[PDB]
């Protein structure tokens, strides 16, 4: 499948800078613009309006909502108007929602794992069954989740981190693809990187960096999927590498490393 | 020729930087602005004249108006105009036109090929007829679009890419044809007409050669040999890509090169070394 990238933004209150971030997002080549979905963070349906109003090309999608915090009815009410009060510019990711702190703040039941992920699957049938138009991505590394994935979404979003081995997301993509059988080729397979490090001397760097992972060898920072370490060129080559080992195609990267990273647009977008 | 720099702007409505954005590019070096001719975007002759206030060197063209959107009598009074009231500084680049949703927005009849090429035929035709003094130049790589820049224009502007009426890059190959095509076509008065191109991408970098390799991927049908001579892609260290663009003016006779607005500062290191 062909490279999509996109950028995860945090619209944030009490910063005036979100319109301006948003053009330089999409001036800088990125495919999808990315927002969170948390307490502190901007409501983000209403921030993505916000940046539909200043760009033309990008795609905009939550990454990810937290499922305790939407009724489904309601949703798929939200992502209709977003689809059509933007020209069908917009996408929905969807997880399970982890900090029990947001859902104590908000009033919800914390419940087990396994509720939250059943309230994760209880939307996702939900949405499909109201044929909301917004294309669906579900994210998270748990057994069901992976297979919610494989059944009901268009975009399958594996987390990189506590970073995973390269050893370890070829573990969990192909239980991933086990689940989703031959529905497997229909389903883009996302990533989030969680630094770009540019450098012209990758391999010191990843020797400097057993500093802060002396757990891992020099060559197992280099092949952690959640980051990115070099010059353009060598960058572009190991996600050329890992769209051929995971399948990885649609790559986000962190709000701080936008310019960090569009190089590397250049080469492969 | 001596070669002539430009940089592709866009004035974008809601957008306060275009001042602003007119300085860099002359205080960068740059020999012209280019405007384009797009709904959604500032109109580009009052756009240029905005510009023309805030700077005194550059030349101010468009690239390209699209011929739908002009009655040929009205633009040679817009010519005129612009050319009288900023001292000779306005050039007119001109095409067909390509974008369908655009003429359907305008309430414009889409047509056919053939109908958008004799657009543009009749319109220089009533230029050239009424004497407008801004140099016009003709962009798109047709076999008539090509023939009429022979014709009539003082600047033929060869496309590098490709898109049913997104972009595929034509290969050094094709636009050697392309420009013998034109050549061929402007006969005696092939040696006064100036010769554009536009860079698509600007790579600034260390290893040209990994660089082409990688791009692949996005261009799967040219090896990377091709991709280092791609006439809309630029690659390598400023030197190197000065030694090319001196290569590409003897192989294909481009001495007017344009950059689009991402790589304004990418590119003018290289106006440094060519002058
Ligand atoms: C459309 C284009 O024809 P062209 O003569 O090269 O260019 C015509 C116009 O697009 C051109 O004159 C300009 O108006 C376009 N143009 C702009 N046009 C505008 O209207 N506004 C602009 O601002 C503008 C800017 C601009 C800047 C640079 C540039 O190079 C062109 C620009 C083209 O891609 N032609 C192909 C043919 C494409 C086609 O018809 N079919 C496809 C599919 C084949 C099939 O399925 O049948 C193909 O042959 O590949 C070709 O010659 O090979």
């Amino acid at each position: 499948r062909p490279f999509r990238f996109g950028v995860n933004l945090v619209p944030t209150p009490g910063v005036s800078s979100w319109r301006e971030t948003c053009r330089t997002a999409e001036q800088s080549g990125y495919d999808v613009i990315a927002v969170p979905d948390a307490l502190g963070v901007h409501s983000p349906f209403i921030a993505m309006m916000a940046a539909a109003a200043v760009t033309e090309r990008v795609q905009l999608t939550t990454f990810v909502l937290n499922s305790a915090f939407w009724n489904p009815v309601l949703l798929a009410r939200d992502l209709l108007t977003a689809h059509e009060l933007t020209g069908g510019r917009v996408e929905a990711g969807l997880g399970t929602g982890y900090v029990r702190a947001e859902f104590e703040t908000a009033g919800l039941d914390w419940g087990t794992a396994g509720t939250r992920v059943t309230r994760l699957a209880d939307t996702l049938a939900a949405l499909r069954t109201l044929a909301v138009p917004t294309p669906l991505m579900v994210g998270g590394n748990g057994d069901r989740v992976l297979g919610l994935a494989a059944e009901h979404a268009d975009t399958v979003s594996f987390s990189g981190a506590r970073m995973i081995t390269a050893e370890a997301m070829d573990e969990r993509v192909a239980f991933f693809a086990e689940r989703a059988g031959e529905r497997d080729s229909q389903v883009e397979r996302n990533t989030l990187v969680q630094s770009v490090i540019a450098t012209d001397d990758r391999a010191a760097t990843a020797k400097a960096m057993r500093s802060r992972m002396p757990y891992l060898t020099a060559e197992q920072i280099l092949q952690l999927p959640t980051l990115l370490i070099g010059t353009p060129a060598q960058m572009a080559e190991t996600l050329l590498e890992r769209r051929e080992r995971f399948g990885f195609s649609y790559v986000c990267v962190q709000e701080r490393y936008l310019a960090a990273f569009a190089p590397v647009i250049g080469l492969l977008g």
